[PDB]
């Protein structure tokens, strides 16, 4: 679990989405794994706007933050899942890292700010959904 909190936002996994983030939707993208809803409270992240490939990124399962070095946002084919089923998941970028089903929410940052949030992962692999070109985020 995990959401990105920027401005008047809570940017979260689609296939976690509650009912009250359904109920105050702004915007989602199945093929992203991405679902963003209007939140009451301002949050305190900060959007990387930038291409770099190295951050760091929070790993439930193992209490820790890692550092890792991350592909470029690409269309990724993702297995089947509990969840969707096999598809081009697009804007995932892939790294070579601890995940599990639980992890998904983490957030993957580096120094200029919040990157994405933990989508997929692998034997060895974690997936990342970039958020930095959602420009709109940083506005109304
Ligand atoms: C350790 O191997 C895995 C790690 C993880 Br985390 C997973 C889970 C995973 O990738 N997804 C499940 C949730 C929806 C996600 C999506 N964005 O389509 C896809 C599987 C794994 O293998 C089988
Ligand atoms: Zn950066």
């Amino acid at each position: 679990s995990g959401a990105i909190y920027v401005g008047n936002y809570r940017v979260v996994n689609r296939h976690l989405a509650t009912h009250n983030d359904w109920a105050n939707l702004v915007w989602e993208d199945s093929s992203r794994d991405l679902l963003v809803s209007s939140t009451t409270a301002q949050g305190c992240d900060t959007i990387a706007r930038c291409d770099c490939q190295t951050g760091v990124y929070y790993c439930s399962s193992r209490r820790k933050h890692y550092p890792v070095s991350f592909s470029k946002p690409s269309l990724i084919f993702v297995e089947a899942s509990e969840y969707y089923p096999a598809r081009y998941q697009s804007h995932l970028m892939l790294a070579v890292g601890h995940s599990e089903p639980g992890d998904c929410g983490g957030i993957l940052r580096c120094q200029h700010g919040v990157v994405g949030i933990v989508s997929t992962g692998g034997n060895g692999l974690v997936g990342f959904a970039d958020v930095r070109d959602l420009l709109w985020l940083d506005e109304e």
